[PDB]
């Protein structure tokens, strides 16, 4: 091997592992400097191939090319000399937007609407800085969006390296959903990936915020799930959602990609929003 | 049955006095309106149902149990009423009251313009209708807004509730039954409770379809799982808690018609 880096590389020994957290392990990173910041680690396991490492490298090197946000997951070093590849980034010890919503329904802390269209606001904003560093998502969930100990959403996994026209449709994700729920049309029939198709998938994100963590279309397998796309259904309204809101998510599942908004236009409307809603 | 019916003189009105016109519906049986003439010379707008020309001695047996089900049963304001039939020399007529409006799915989905109350009042209607029945002992075993029609004067009648293969369709009514009768073909009161929960998440979607892409293995699955529909929009919590109610696991735990009509009847008053 690996190419030395000085603008990211970190000691091997300024590196404590701890915890694994599902290999993504929690640790602690002195100095980054006789202070510690917890941090998150990605690394390979023993079983890997060279394609794994290769996907490591090139997400690390995406990383560092798009810069940094409030609302991303931040490259915050790499260990590349003389041992395993660790990338370390933003450690965000609240979980999965998914997760961190359904924990706050009502039988912890509930969230208020005004909580729920800034989560939404959030997530619009780093989608919006993803856009202009013309970086494409591709499976923009809130599985895929974190929550730091400040309740600030982290969009994660937009460098991940897929070969697209390699998907496996019928797999589940971890929870036993399946990511094509999340996919446009065009991205789904037609593997048309653009900032158009994120936008479709940020629709669907914008339902589950407001339906606390809800599962989009449960029961429907994929074969169904293209009968509903191909007749043009679209999901109900939540409740506790207005309906501005709902339009929203109807207007970024549009059928026609260049009729959805933007995520620019999407985080003025939001901001509008949150500042409005109670 | 091959050659006479039975009479029965209370019921029976002559066939001159019964005049028949555009279809209404076909099934497995056949529906047509009809003008009826002195139920004494006052023209009634009446349907008739019959046996289509290809029926079986069973299919009419059916036809006629259906029948004498309704005269067992007796008279509702808030079910499709027995108004006469023909059994003598030629087909079987069994003639029951017309509902303009068609079935409240179609009538819901065609005004999406009712108030929050005449949604309500809908609801009530409906509970009625099935209080009536089931202190009758009948059990519906398909209630849903398909068979509920809707008269002129915009009231609800249950139909079908006289009546004698999970994949037939275009939706599923898989999806409307008790878990219990689904799996355990338990048939009770409560089990139509449940199904009735499900009709008032038809009526406060507004026709809506539930579970909409799933298909029967996997709804299986997600009543197993416990899994529940999502409160609809304009749905108060406490309406949406009385389908939680109707969709309780355990069968005794459900609220049942008597209930729900006095819960019903107080909601009605306060919307
Ligand atoms: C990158 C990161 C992860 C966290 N916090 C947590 N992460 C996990 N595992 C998520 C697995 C993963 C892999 C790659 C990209 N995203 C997630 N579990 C619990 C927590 Br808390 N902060 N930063
Ligand atoms: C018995 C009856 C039917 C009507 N009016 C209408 N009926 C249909 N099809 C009736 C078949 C049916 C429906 C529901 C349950 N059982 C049988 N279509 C339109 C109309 Br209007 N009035 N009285």
């Amino acid at each position: 091997e690996l190419p030395e880096d000085p603008r990211w590389e970190l000691p091997r020994d300024r590196l404590v592992l701890g915890k694994p957290l599902g290999q993504v392990v929690l640790a602690e990173a002195i100095g980054l400097p006789n202070r510690v910041t917890k941090v998150a680690v990605k690394m390979l396991k023993s079983d890997a191939t060279e394609k794994d490492l290769s996907d490591l490298i090139s997400e690390m090197e995406m990383m560092k090319m798009i810069g940094k946000h409030k609302n991303i997951i931040n490259l915050l070093g790499a260990c590349t000399q003389d041992g395993p590849l660790y990338v370390i980034v933003e450690y965000a010890s609240k979980g999965n937007l998914r997760e961190y919503l359904q924990a706050r329904r009502p039988p912890e802390e509930q969230l208020s609407s005004k909580d729920l269209v800034s989560c939404a606001y959030q997530v619009a904003r780093g989608m919006e800085y993803l856009a202009s560093k013309k970086c494409i998502h591709r499976d923009l969930a809130a599985r895929n969006v974190l929550v730091t100990e400040d309740n600030v959403m982290k969009i994660a996994d937009f460098g991940l390296a897929r070969d697209i026209h390699h998907i496996d449709y019928y797999k589940k994700t971890t929870n036993g959903r399946l990511p094509v729920k999340w996919m446009a049309p065009e991205a789904l029939f037609d593997r048309i990936y653009t900032h158009q198709s994120d936008v479709w998938s940020f629709g669907v994100l914008l339902w589950e915020i407001f339906t606390l963590g809800g599962s989009p279309y449960p029961g429907v397998p994929v074969e169904e799930l293209f009968k509903l796309l191909k007749e043009g259904h679209r999901m109900d309204k939540p409740s506790n959602c207005t309906n501005e809101l709902y339009m929203m998510m109807r207007d970024c599942w549009h059928a026609v990609p260049s009729q959805r908004p933007t995520f620019k236009q999407l985080v003025e409307d939001l901001d509008r929003i949150v500042a409005l809603t109670s």
